[PDB]
């Protein structure tokens, strides 16, 4: 099944955070509305923070998070979960080999912002 | 805060299905809109399906979670996870007492159908 | 990545139930430390629950679901959830066709009961 | 119910990460073990991230966060999530619920 998009409400500001645990560098793409908006790179196995920035949804609302090393696009896991029916996380876990660390780059989208 | 309310899109057909594990006869009520559209009960210590049924959520999408006991508010904990983008799960776990259990009643709402 | 595969804590009890929303007959078979422990088949195209029971998650906790129509294994799509740190829900969703919703058989494992 | 306490795997490294939403300043108080372990303060309205770090879970694996604004605790909600059977995370929703979120995820690299 396909992972790592998700449908936010329109126009709508978001935020995306990225962190990293992997000896590769983890490149982390956003697209809204399959246009490039946001895209965070770097190196840590302590997850450190490679990239954070608000967003807006757009029209469509269409919300695609794409994590590649070295071009070679990492196979992704990703789910959404909604509390008290108003705040909203929208998570990605992603694998660069074959070591099930589904942790080599992790994205959180949340909404809604201040 | 508060639990087991969600917005579901509007005017789409959903199941509601509730299970059971406590000593005590529990009374699940689904309300669309603010009104009573459904209601189950049951005693099982065995995670019996007290009850299921499909609604539809209407024009405003607001489904609403009731679990009593004996004419008493269980203590209930919520959350909606998404799978894929498209495969709702709005879950519902309640406590009748004090022992930690929230499988005394539990609520699942799915959609879409079909 | 894998689905349907789940880690529960031993010597628990879990419950299973499979719903089904499917023109086809859906097969749902339920593995517990690499032994089948379940088995439902049943249609629906309302939800109904074609199976549900309550099972044990052994020495290991290792559990897995499967889901198959006519022989076809289908696509699964899977996540746990942990409310107030104690309600545990294990979910899948599967596909047997092209639409892209993976309610065709939906299976809910809750614990600890 | 309670909410903002998780019971992590024991002795294992998470990162908890704090973002503020509201028009006052956040206190992000993280409980390792029942021991204050880190603390983040901050006022943002644009999901600032006023805090992110890794901790040892410790010997008991519980973690708790508390969060509160100026004296006053803030009402939390919250639930972990498990992916592929494999990447945890730990959410925490806090109203003075996007006042402050916390994110918890584990295992690490």
């Amino acid at each position: 099944a396909t992972q790592g998009v998700f449908t936010l409400p329109a126009n709508t500001r978001f935020g995306v955070t990225a962190f990293a645990n992997s000896s590769g560098t983890q490149t982390v793409n956003v697209l809204v509305n399959n246009e490039t908006a946001a895209t965070f790179s770097g190196q840590s196995t302590n997850n450190a923070v490679i990239g954070t920035q608000v967003l807006n949804s757009g029209s469509s609302g269409k919300v695609q998070v794409q994590v590649s090393v070295n071009g070679r696009p990492s196979d992704l896991v990703s789910a959404q979960v909604i509390l008290t029916n108003e705040l909203n996380f929208a998570l990605v876990g992603s694998e660069d080999g074959t070591d099930n660390d589904y942790n080599d780059a992790v994205v959180v989208i949340n909404w809604p912002l201040g």
